[PDB]
């Protein structure tokens, strides 16, 4: 009396269904009371920093990695009204900050990602979801390609788009992973204890300690991304294929953005309204948030005209679908001699993945953690050829490499932390992606 | 230095693009901070009322058309948690009310649509856009098909969905139409004058007079729908293919809905907030809205438990993208012996397309208008096998028939109406679809 097939929503629209269906007397009835997606391919350059050496398409470059990246990416005469408009897409690892601060000896790397990896693109698509328009772009920013070459590349992309992938309607290959901890539960609780005691002795105020977990990869990584973007709609979704490793994530927390010379940070730290007014109390949670707002005011203030720093939205309440947070917006006008790289260096890594005071907390983290953080707790996003930039904090991010899947999550240790609670908080956060 | 192709957003998603693109080093970066679409095909029955005769698949039925439609559609033991779940999709023409009220002689029909036309479906898809899941359904409500037959039908639908239509990436064939009026501008102004004088003489309070326009069809009707759903995202979008005619519309105004025994109506009648508080003044516009709320209270009250009628949202302000309106919600508990048909008969046609008092205004409309209204100012939507129902007012609706495209729009004539202003209001409204 009933038969049903469920199709995932990302491979069929009601228009496509109507055009393809061959049945009689077809009718459509709809109720219609997502911002941008960037897809990039065929990069002109790979820019990578690993083992203390800077590479461009395999050639050694004797330059600072961030100064070189900006110099190669930024095109003064280039303008565009799309969010990305060409440029670099990639990440900056947590450990990049060791080039600019003395954080001590970096522990053993059990994953092996480079400290920085960007691809540089002049061939890309931008989905303007609000306008329901797709911009397929071939540009000559980095190659000086002829207009004839742009048109050929564009025609080839369009011909590929007409041809269906053979597996478009197969069900998602979401085999679940068996994640194993990288440290003993009791060893993490001892680390929490050590950090807690330092905080009591006046060494610092807060220290984010993290645990890593990993599993032998099973199933399809891209299908995990397809499911992730339905179950975790964040301001940042990303699937980066670097060839021998992939980065897949749904970070809800921006690290920093630069847009037309403006630097912005977004501090994040009746049953609806119930826990809402409770959250606006709790002098511990508001103090947490205020502390992050003030960190953003100072970070932006160091690189801006000092009287341009504005808190434009303050401790308003934003309710996600697994946890609740207080939200604010801090903005300033970048000084004329500085660039997005200075915005990156001023904020990396976020206070919520390091601690306060940040430098002391970072030294303590690497006296306690036994694995180099790598991608985790760094910055992920793009640097546009316009010099605009948008970077997410690399939390809620999975690394696929060495035939394993790595996830990692931290907890802010304070003076009254309970080690067992923070072990639990850490494994729940790290594995909430895994669903 | 730049080449670009724009693809319409309804034939490609970023997932589909990723799977189909063959370029090197593909990355996706997205920002993701629409309710339902119903597609139905291969109907079991056609139910139609034309020229005073009721037909089911061509056979004459000696029954009242609405009682018969409900009897055929409603299945007591059937339940489903999707909005439609099977049933009838179609329209009820304005002139159907002549079966239940004496509105006088109906003028000449220059279009020739039936007064009622529904297709009855057990094969359909529901796009649950919020969950990003597509439900492809084959049911045995009306046929008693075996489970083997459902599975074969479903497999055939799925095989059709895998095969791209050959024109999926062609640009929209939106040739613009040259619409011609069906009456002289001065004749409409004389009708307005006649109605205005009647209102002054105490005959009635308000009378909606309409103008029709039509053009020789050029271009593709479906591509017009594809563009319409991007430029007019209403609670009601619909493309109905009846074979020798099509109905395409974007009505923003619900006529009436029935859901689990509850009948609902939705009376519709800093630059943001500026014209907002101005709208909450203007004792003429609020009086207009209040009048529609009270019409809904009485309509629902006649078919409900009288102390269950509730105004649950009152004269709150809703801002669309071409005009602004005051909005309210009226609900009641349908009496146990009545059905959605009684809800339809209690509300058809909406006060905003007829007048006050409604019966006198309808008699006057057909003393002044020279063409049968037909689809215009009736009701469009579905009747579910559960007995639930959702009907839009048939405004902002285009009829494609006789190789012409017909649009129509009305204006509420009151005691101080200016005939030239109402002629203008009418042609602007009727043609705002045409874009």
């Amino acid at each position: 009396s009933n038969a049903e097939r469920i199709i995932h929503g990302d491979v069929l629209s009601p228009i496509l269904a109507y055009m393809r269906l061959k049945g009689q007397h077809k009718v459509i009835l709809e109720s219609i009371p997502a911002r941008f997606s960037i897809l990039a391919y065929n990069p002109v350059f790979e820019i990578k920093f690993e083992n203390g050496v800077l590479y461009q398409n395999g050639q050694v470059i004797d330059r600072d990695p961030l100064d070189f990246l900006y110099e190669v990416i930024h095109k003064s005469q280039h303008h565009s009204e799309l969010p990305f408009g060409g440029g670099a897409i990639g990440f900056v690892g947590y450990d990049m900050i060791s080039l600019y601060e003395e954080i001590g000896q970096i522990p053993e790397d059990t994953i092996g990602t480079p400290d920085m990896h960007f691809f540089v693109y002049e061939s890309y698509m931008v989905f303007d979801h609000k306008k329901e328009k797709i911009h397929v772009i071939e540009d000559a920013l980095y190659s000086e390609r002829s207009q004839e070459a742009l048109e050929k590349s564009l025609n080839q992309v369009l011909e590929e788009l007409r041809i269906p992938a053979p597996n478009e309607f197969e069900d998602l290959d979401l085999s679940p992973l068996d994640f194993k901890p990288h440290i003993a539960p009791h060893k993490f609780e001892g680390m929490v204890e050590t950090a807690r005691d330092l905080i009591r002795n006046g060494d610092m105020f807060q220290c984010v300690l993290s645990q890593r977990f990993s599993a032998e990869v099973t199933g399809n990584p891209f299908d995990f991304y397809r499911n992730l973007r339905v179950t975790n709609p964040s301001n940042y979704l990303y699937f980066y294929d670097f060839g021998d490793y992939q980065i897949i994530g749904a970070s809800p927390e921006s690290l920093v953005s630069v847009k037309n010379g403006i630097v912005t940070t977004n501090p994040i730290a009746e049953e609806d309204k119930a826990l809402a007014t409770d959250l606006l109390s709790d002098e511990k949670e508001t103090a947490e948030h205020r502390m992050l707002v003030d960190l953003g005011r100072n970070d932006i203030g160091r690189i801006s005209e000092t009287t341009s720093v504005q808190v434009t939205k303050y401790m308003e309440v934003e309710l996600f679908r697994y946890v609740m947070h207080l939200t604010s917006v801090v903005k300033g006008r970048l000084l004329p001699e500085l660039t997005a790289m200075d915005a990156l260096k001023a904020t990396l890594p976020a206070g919520t993945v390091s601690g306060a005071p940040k430098i002391r907390a970072m030294r303590r983290i690497y006296e306690l953690e036994t694995e180099k953080r790598g991608v985790y707790a760094g910055a992920i996003g793009y640097l546009s050829a316009t010099g605009d930039m948008d970077l997410a904090i690399a939390i809620r991010t999975m690394i696929l490499k060495n035939q394993r899947a790595y996830v990692q999550a931290g907890a802010g240790i304070v003076y009254d932390s309970i080690a067992q609670n923070e072990y639990q908080e850490t494994i729940n956060k790290a594995k909430s992606m895994t669903r």
